[PDB]
Formats: C-alpha cells, structure tokens, sequence
C-alpha cells in the first residue's frame, strides 16, 4: 500500500495560472520590444538607465516565476505506517534516528531553552531504543553541562507524564505558558492531579536551573571544579580537550515506572590555539562522525537551539515518507517548514515569511525539492557521506575520503546500520573521543566534498545544492501541525543582520567556486528547472543594484528631467493597461491556490523591496570588496533615510513647481508622482516603526511639521 | 459612481449640482453597504487591506485612460 | 488618612505594608499612622495589619521580592519565577 501520496494541484487552478503566466510574459515581451524600437523620450541618459533597469527586472522576474510552475501537494499516512512496519506482536521494524542540538555560548542564550528543546526531543513518539539524542557545545561551559545534568533528572521526571497522557506541545514550558484550555479532549481520570503535581514540580526545576545560571556568572580564579572534586577540563575556551559524556541511556539512569529513556549524548570537540575550527560546518560533521561510531542511524535529524519539537508525529512522517520502497529510495532529506510563535497583530517585521515557505517552497518540490535551510531536516546518512542515489541514477582510498580512523570505516560500511561489535561500550567511548579529534580533519575530504561544506558564512544552501548535484531528491512534507515551532528574534537589528548574513553567504557562494552558473555540468543529474531556481537562489541580491537606481529615477525625473514618456492612445497606453491589469490578476489568482492571506504578499514585497534598499545593497558592496581583496543598523539604515528624504523633498518641490505653472502639467504631474508615491509608501512603514514608538499611530506632531514644512516650502517659492 | 463620474468631468463644469446629488444616494447605499461585505470577504475588521487601495486606484487609472483614449 | 469610606481600607493597609517592609535597620525605620475621621473601622483594619505584617516580613524580606505591596505584587502577570534562586521559593 501507499504509506503517502503526492498529489498536483486539482487543475482547476494550475492551467488558468499557467495561460495567465504566459499572457504577462508576452505582453512584457511586447512591451520591451516597442519601448526599445519606438520611444526615443528626448534624453538618451535618463531613457537608457530606465529601460536597462526594467529589462534587468524582467530578467530578474522570468527567472524567478518559472520555478513556481508545476505545484505538487503530499499526505502521509501513519496509520497504515503503524499498520505495516510496527508490526504488533512482533519486534519492531523501524530505523535509528539521530537529533543534533548545537549550542555556541549559554551567556548568548539563557540555557533554559536548551534544556526545554533537549526535553522535547527526549519526549517524542518513537521506541525508545531507535531514537538518540546528540547535544554538542563549542564553548565547553560548565553551566551548560550542569544544566543538562538536571535536565536529565527532569526528564526522569517528565516522560512518563507526557508519553501517559499525549499532551502537547512537549515543550514544558512553551506548554505550561499557555492560554488555551487544558482540559479540552482529556478523558484520563487522574489527570488533574497529575498535571498539578507536574507543574510543581517542573517549577522547582526552573528554580533549580535559574540558581546554577546565576552561579555561572562568577568565575573563580582557580577555575571551574566539578562535583565530584575535579577540575573542569574546558577551563580554557580556546585549548582543552574534547570530552564525551552519557546521559538518560541504557547505561545509566531510568525511569520511575522502570522503563528506559533515550540516550542522551553531550559532546564537546577538542580545540588549540592556531587550529582552524569552523563555527557550525565543524560541529555537525563532528556530531555526525561521533555518532557514526556510539550509535550508527541511518537518519540524522538536525535542529537547532531555539526550535523545538511541537508535536511527537514529525519523526514518524519521516520514516513515513523515508521508508517506502518506491518513494524513499531516492529521498535524501525531508525538509519541513520552520513556523515561528509570538506574533503580534501587526506583524510589520515580516519575520514570518509564509510566502516563500508555501508559495515558492511547494511549487520547487515538484522538480527537484526544496533546498535545506538549516533546520527541521531528516538527513539520510549515506547521502552526508556521500555515495550517490542507490541503484543510480579501495582501503586507501576509504582512509583518504573518510579519514584515518578505521573503526568509522568500519562502522559507515554498513549500509543497515547499528554497531557491528556490540561489545566493549567503554572501548567504543575511547574510540568516539579518538574520532572528535582536532587533527582528524586535515588532509580527508571532511566537508570539501563530503559533510557540510565549509563555507565563510553561508553553507545550508551550499550543502543541499551539493548533494542534489549528485542525483538525490528530497521531499517537502507539511502536516498540519507546524511540528517544529521556534522562538523568532523580536527586535529590528537582529532582523536586519541576518538578512545582511544570508546576502553575505549568497554573494559569496556566487563569487566561490561552486556557481551554479558553471559548476554540476557534468553527467547531468540536475534538473534544469532546478538549476534556474538555484540561479534565482544564489543571485537575488544582485537585483538590489538596480533596484536602488530605479528607485531613484522618480526623484530626478520630477525635479529635472520633468518628463517620463511619451503616451501614445492607441498602443503604449494599452500595454500599460495589460501590464498592470496582468501582474494584478496573476497575484490574485497565484494567492488562490496557496491559502495566503492578500496582506502578506504586499508585506513581503514591500520587505523585500526594503531588503534590496539596504541589505542587498550593503551585502553585494561587502562581497565586491572581499573578492578584490581575495556593521551598525544605523549605518545600514543611511540608504533608506537618504532614498525616504529625496524622494519626498524632490516631490513636494516638483509639486510646487507644477502648481506655478499654467495647468500644463495635467497628465505629466500625475504621471511623475505615482512612482515616487508607489516608492515612498513602500518604504515609509518600514522607517516609521523604527523611529517611532508605536505602529498603531505613528504621531500626530510629524503630521503638524509636514504641513508647516509644506507651508515653507509654498511661502518661499511665491515670495522667490 | 465612478464611470458616471467620469462621464461628467468630460462635461464642462455642468454638473456641479447634479452630480453631488446623484453621488451622495450611491455613497449612501455603498457605505452602509460595504463594512459588511468586508469582513466577510476579509481577514480582519481593524484594517480591511491597503492592495485594495491599490487596485482600486489602479481601476480608476484604468477607467480614466480608457474615457480619454475613447 | 481622612476617612475609610471615600477610600477602601485595604489600600491604606497595603501602603502600610509597603511601608513595614522596607530594607533599613528595624531600629530606625518607624512608621506613624494619622486619621482625621477617628473610624474603628481603620483601627480594626491596622490591627490585622500588624498580624498580616509579623506573618509577611520574614517571608519579604527574606526572598528580596517586589514590590512589597502585597495587592499590587501578586496581582502582576509578569513572570514571577525569574531570577530567584531559592530553592524552597515555591
Ligand atoms: O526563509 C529562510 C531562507 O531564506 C533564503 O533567502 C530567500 C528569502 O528567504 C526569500 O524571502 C527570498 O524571496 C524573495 C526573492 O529572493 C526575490 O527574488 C523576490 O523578488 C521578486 C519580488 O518578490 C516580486 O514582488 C517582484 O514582482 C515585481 C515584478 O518583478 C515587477 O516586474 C513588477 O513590475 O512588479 C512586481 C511587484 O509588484 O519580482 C521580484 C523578482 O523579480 O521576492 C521574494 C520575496 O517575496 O529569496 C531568498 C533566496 O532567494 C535564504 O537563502 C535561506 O538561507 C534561508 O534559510
């Protein structure tokens, strides 16, 4: 039987948008052929750098519609799941999976969220001998080590509640920090006593974990010193040795009704001054490879701190859509939409960016699947090692590719998985902290061909474009729970660099060696629809260059030039009509088939349009600067300011000066005022929240000093 | 409302007492009339849109350019 | 005070609370108590005042909560369980 199927959109609503599609594109091929043959304008300058920025736009656009064709919608079905691999009455049939967590620094985060994310992971709906949990940390901090500790001791305490009455989310407490009623569809008799009880005690834990935080924040002279009288081996940041540990496992502690509970494993790699480590590329393949040898699962679930499980279903919608014999040999990762929480009303930020999520990531999973992100992914391990898609499409030459440990050799050999020995635990954990070494990753293809590719900033994208190079598919699964919800940033710098770092980490995938432009043409196995998605992917950010003299256009033809372009009633009127009447109705009937609210895609627009302003600006500037060679929000925010003030003295001063005139600027004036007012009404919003307190009004006293302004600027040009 | 009040400003100026009239019954009737269609067909009572702004003036765009070019 | 009627004892109760539970020596602090309107109802009000204070200001003064009023402190939405390191706080 089918465990998912993947079904197309019901044509009712793909073939109207393809004909549309096609109407736009014909009509701007029309469109750019009159103004090239026809229209002169009477400057050649203004003329030139207008029509060269419109056709860069057209480029910009056809290559970026195309990858929306062809939607395709999937279900999966853990019924028949549970119905056909569990098995009932039989010993279960289900593959390993591997959860990573990484944590950089407990000061930058508070450790709590770790601990709430760790739990969460610990409470999924998965055998307990399948699942294993991986926690790594580079700043090799004692406070994160003793909040694990107690972690552990909580989730002794926790699971059986959890896993005994279903509840959800597992988060304790993005769980016990909500609203809606508890008591809905629970029919357990004692489960209010049960959940009080719970509740207490799940506040002495935080009491517990928020006393060790407030410890961590003096540092004795003599250093860290452990419990059990030792001192702490990650005194120095910059040198001390990698060290494994074991938590919560078969080993070790067990649960109060006296079953097991997943293994929880806490590594910290070995580093020394003038080692190059790699801020995350050098974490996960570090976690991959210590992994590889305590627990070999052939799927590797990667997360990160902030983002939690919401419910327990997203590890069995994997192996549902991993384990069919038809539809999940060729899988390579099942990438899921990342939701965020805590959102207001007025989500002016627009740090949900739904739109692409559903609109563009839906219509790519047709082709080729989505493209990994860097969080909620199901990697299969052979593909992170590297093999090629099964069934496609020497000893010293394993040792040169995989590295010099011959016991990972061993262990990766094995396509199944799990540990080939099964004895000599102890052994295993001196051979894992053999492998975590500094030097194991210095002349291998660890991460060049193999793991995460190293990168300067940028490498999720680059990792996902790699390995899909090779001939592998991924899938694009969305239940109707989010099943991964994270805490989103809040504030506007933190925003703004990050969109400035994926700016940064595109440019300089575009400017590396691996451009898609001429990289993967060899044998094929990518799809070139894909590639052009991939293409549009890596060079968005160029658009911003002309996306900023466009903009600016407005402002001089208003003040000096004074003119646009000639109107002509019978065609350059009309195709003006179906241009705007086509991009309209495209977007009308585009957002039909994706349930997107019309709100969201003028806000994500108008964010873009802001992006392109600024941070693509600043971003492409930056790469053009490092490849020759081989920032504060208030300087990121000059280019908006200087673009918002000219383009609004250029207008009121080119208003004024059509008022002095005897009424010859009737259709001229309109003309020239709708760019800047389409302009400014795209970038006002943005800069009145920032510099201002609320965006419910923005104030009444700006209007005052507009109006006064508007006063001066009338009473001076009558009385000059 | 918005093509008769196109067809009247290709009038010279002889409908300035007609048109008010004529307008202010239609303004009646859509102002108690749109809230509730609205809401219905929107999202939220606190801010119906501003794309509908857009197209909106964008339609008077296109009825003004289609009565000056026939 | 001027009279409990226009103004609920309980506020004057809370404020002289606030006022009990200040971090100074107890030697030095005093607190002083007027009332034009000469009520028994504020007088009453002060003499559970005094019991509710000698049952209050250990538990204060001991876990640095505030505020110290206590109708304004426990009628607060903002997370109570924030930086207390107690481990018998709950
Ligand atoms: O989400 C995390 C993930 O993000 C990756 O970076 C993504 C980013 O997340 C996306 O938001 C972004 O999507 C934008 C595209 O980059 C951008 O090319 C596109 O530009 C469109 C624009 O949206 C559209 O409005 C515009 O229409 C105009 C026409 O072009 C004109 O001809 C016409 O006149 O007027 C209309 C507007 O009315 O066209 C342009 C294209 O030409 O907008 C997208 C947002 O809506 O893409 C980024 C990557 O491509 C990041 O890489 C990941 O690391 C990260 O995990």
């Amino acid at each position: 039987e089918p465990l998912s199927i993947v079904y197309p959109i019901p044509r009712n609503k793909l073939t109207p948008y393809r004909a549309v599609i096609i109407m736009r594109l014909i009509i701007l091929g029309l469109f750019f052929h009159y103004r090239i043959t026809n229209p002169v304008d009477s400057a050649f300058g203004l003329w030139l750098t207008s029509v060269i920025c419109e056709i860069w736009f057209a480029f910009s656009w056809v290559l970026d519609q195309f990858p929306k064709w062809k939607p395709v919608n999937r279900e999966t079905f853990i019924e028949r799941l549970s119905a056909r691999y569990e098995r009932e009455g039989e010993p279960s049939q289900l593959a390993a999976v591997d959860f990573f967590v990484s944590t950089v620094d407990p000061l930058k985060e508070p450790p709590l969220i770790t601990a709430n994310t760790v739990l969460s992971i610990l409470a999924v709906d998965y055998p307990v001998d399948k699942v294993s949990c991986y926690v790594s940390d580079d700043g090799a901090a004692m406070l994160t080590f003793e909040s694990l500790v107690e972690t552990a001791e909580f989730a002794r305490k926790w699971v059986p509640f959890c896993k005994k009455f279903s509840i959800e989310p597992r988060a304790p407490e993005f769980y016990f920090s909500q609203k809606i009623d508890y008591l809905k569809d629970k029919v357990q008799p004692s489960f209010v006593k049960e959940r009080r009880a719970m509740k207490r005690d799940y506040e002495e834990y935080k009491v517990r974990v928020n006393a060790l935080v407030a410890k961590a924040q003096k540092t004795p002279d003599e250093g860290w010193t452990m419990q059990d009288g030792t001192p702490w081996p990650g005194n120095n940041t910059r040198d001390h040795p990698g060290m494994i540990q074991v938590f919560l496992g078969n080993t070790g502690a067990r649960d109060i009704e006296g079953n097991e509970l997943p293994r929880l494993v806490y590594v910290s790699r070995e580093k020394r001054p003038g080692y190059q480590h790699h801020k995350k590329a050098g974490a996960e393949n570090a976690l991959v490879r210590v992994s590889a040898v305590l627990t070999n699962a052939p799927y590797i679930l990667n997360l990160d701190c902030d983002h939690y499980v919401n419910n327990s279903k997203a590890v069995r919608e994997a192996m549902c859509i991993l384990m069919d014999p038809q539809v999940g040999r060729d899988v390579c990762y099942v990438q899921f939409p990342q939701r965020f929480d805590g959102i207001d009303r007025s989500d002016r930020y627009a740090n949900r960016n739904i739109v692409f999520f559903d609109v563009n990531m839906k219509g790519l999973d047709g082709i080729q699947g989505p493209m990994y992100v860097g969080t909620g992914c199901v990697f299969n391990r052979q593909a992170l090692y590297g093999y090629g898609p099964p069934s496609m499409p020497s000893q010293l030459s394993f040792e040169k590719t995989f590295g010099l440990s011959p016991v990972f050799i061993e262990s990766t050999l094995m396509e199944n998985g799990g540990v080939p020995e099964s004895a000599n635990s102890s052994t295993l954990i001196k051979e894992a902290i053999h492998v975590i070494g500094c030097g194991f990753e210095e002349k291998t293809e660890w991460g060049k061909e193999i793991g995460w590719i190293y990168g300067s900033v940028t490498e999720d994208i680059l990792s996902g474009f790699k390995m899909h190079c090779r001939g592998w598919r991924s899938i694009y699964c969305m239940p109707v729970r989010p099943a991964f919800k994270g805490s989103a940033p809040i504030n506007l710098s933190d925003r703004l660099h990050q969109v400035l770092r994926w700016a940064l980490g595109s440019v300089e995938i575009f400017f590396s060696r691996h451009c898609p432009f001429w990289y993967g043409y060899g044998g094929g196995r990518l799809k070139w629809l894909q590639r052009l998605a991939y293409i549009n992917t890596i060079v968005y950010p160029f658009t911003s260059l002309p996306l900023i003299a466009y903009c600016t256009i407005p402002a001089v033809c208003l003040l000096t030039g004074k003119f646009i372009i000639p109107t002509l009633s019978n065609l350059a009127s009309m195709l003006f009509l179906g241009l705007f009447i086509s991009i309209i109705v495209t977007a009308v009937l585009e957002l039909r088939w994706s349930g997107v609210s019309i709100e969201d895609l003028w806000r994500n627009e108008q964010f873009w349009v802001i992006g392109g302003v600024s941070a693509h600006l600043f971003a492409v500037f930056q790469g053009f600067l490092k490849m020759l060679a081989g920032v504060k929000w208030t300087t990121l925010l000059i280019p908006p300011t200087t673009l918002l003030i000219i383009n609004i003295v250029g207008v009121v001063a080119g208003f004024s000066d059509a008022l002095n005139k005897g009424y010859e600027a009737w259709g001229p004036l309109f003309g020239k005022v709708f760019f800047a007012f389409w302009v400014i009404l795209h970038l006002y919003p943005f800069l009145k929240g920032l510099m201002g307190r609320q965006n419910r009004t923005p104030t009444i006293v700006v209007l005052w000093s507009v109006l006064l302004t508007s006063v001066f600027s009338l009473v001076w040009v009558k009385i000059n």
